[PDB]
C-alpha cells in the first residue's frame, strides 16, 4: 500500500465495522461494563483457538493490520498473539482504558512454563480492574475476572485473583476443593516491542509447544471443547470429562464442532491431526 505498515495510521483505519461483524456483534457500543461483558463473550463464542500455521514452525506477524487480515478477512482462529493485542487495540479504540500485561502459564506437570509468553488484558471500568483473555487454549475465565479478592464464581466454576509468592495469580477449584493455577500476571504494560521476544524463544526452543502439536478450543455456552493431540477435554458447567480419540473419523467430528462456522479450516485440521499423532509412534 501507500499506508506504511506498523505506522499508527495504518491501525487507526483499520475496519472495526467488519470485527465486529467476525465476532459477531451487531449491537451498539458504549463503554459499560456490560458492553464489554458482552464484546468478550462475543469473541470467546465466535472465534476458535487454533495454531494451524505453526504446526511448520513458521511463526506468526504480529502487526495489528496483519492479525485483523487473518482474523477478520481469511477468518482464522485466534491465540494469545494473534488475538489478543488486537482485541486490545479495538478496545482502545472503542473508547475502554486497556492494558495489555505479560502471563506465566501453569503446566498441567504441576509447574510453570518457562517463558512468560502469556498475554491478557486489564480493562478499567469505573475505577475497577477487569481481566481478559481472548487467546488461551485451555480453562479459563469466560466472563472478565474482576481484580479483587476472594472466589468468584462463573458457570459453576470458581475462579480467584490472589497474590502468590509475589505475584497476582489467577486459579480455579477444583473437584476436591483445592485450588490450581492458571496462569499469574505482572501488571506491565506490554506494547509491540515488548512481547516481539515471544517468536524467538519458541522459534529457537527445543520442542516448542506450538510446534508439531494439535492444539485448538471452542468456547461453548457453559463450558469449553479443548483438543490436544489424541485428547478431548470437555468442560461442562463445573465437571471436566475427558476422552481418548482413537479414530480419525472421530477426530474429525470433534474438529467440526470446534471448527463450527469455520468449515474452511476442518481439512487442515484433520491433516494436521493425523500428521502429528503419527509423529509420536
Ligand atoms: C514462532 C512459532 C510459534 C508461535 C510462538 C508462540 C505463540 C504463543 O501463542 S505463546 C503461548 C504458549 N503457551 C504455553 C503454555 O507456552
Amino acid at each position: 500500500g501507500l499506508v506504511p505498515r506498523g505506522s499508527h495510521m495504518e491501525t487507526e483505519s483499520l475496519p472495526w465495522r467488519e470485527y465486529l461483524e467476525r465476532i459477531g456483534y451487531q449491537g451498539l457500543l458504549n463503554n459499560s461494563l456490560e458492553c464489554l461483558r458482552e464484546l468478550y463473550t462475543a469473541h470467546l463464542r465466535s472465534v476458535p483457538y487454533e495454531m494451524l500455521d505453526s504446526f511448520d514452525g513458521t511463526p506468526p506477524v504480529l502487526g495489528h493490520a496483519e492479525s485483523f487480515a487473518k482474523l477478520v478477512h481469511r477468518r482464522r482462529g485466534g491465540n494469545c498473539l494473534e488475538s489478543t493485542p488486537l482485541f486490545g487495540e479495538f478496545l482502545r479504540q472503542a473508547g475502554f482504558e486497556v492494558r495489555l500485561v505479560p502471563a506465566q502459564i501453569w503446566k498441567v506437570s504441576g509447574e510453570w512454563w518457562d517463558a512468560w509468553d502469556h498475554l491478557l488484558l486489564i480493562v478499567t471500568v469505573d475505577g475497577e480492574d477487569w481481566l481478559l483473555d481472548v487467546g488461551f487454549l485451555m480453562l479459563t475465565f469466560a466472563e472478565p475476572l474482576k481484580v479483587a479478592e476472594g472466589p468468584q464464581e462463573q458457570s459453576g466454576w470458581r475462579f480467584r485473583v490472589a497474590e502468590e509468592e509475589g505475584f497476582p495469580t489467577v486459579s480455579h477449584q477444583g473437584p476436591d476443593g483445592t485450588w490450581t493455577a492458571v496462569y499469574r500476571y505482572r501488571d506491565e504494560p506490554q506494547q509491540r516491542a515488548d512481547y516481539e521476544w515471544i517468536i524467538d524463544f519458541h522459534k529457537s526452543a527445543e520442542d516448542s509447544p506450538l510446534v508439531g502439536t494439535l492444539l485448538c478450543s471452542r468456547n461453548v455456552p457453559d463450558g469449553k471443547l479443548i483438543m490436544i493431540g489424541e485428547n478431548l477435554l470437555h468442560a461442562r458447567n463445573g465437571r471436566v470429562s475427558a476422552e481418548f480419540i482413537e479414530t480419525t473419523s472421530r477426530a474429525e467430528e470433534l474438529l467440526r464442532v470446534i471448527f463450527a462456522g469455520h468449515e474452511h479450516m476442518v481439512e487442515s485440521a484433520v491433516r494436521t491431526w493425523e500428521k502429528a499423532r503419527a509423529d509420536r509412534s
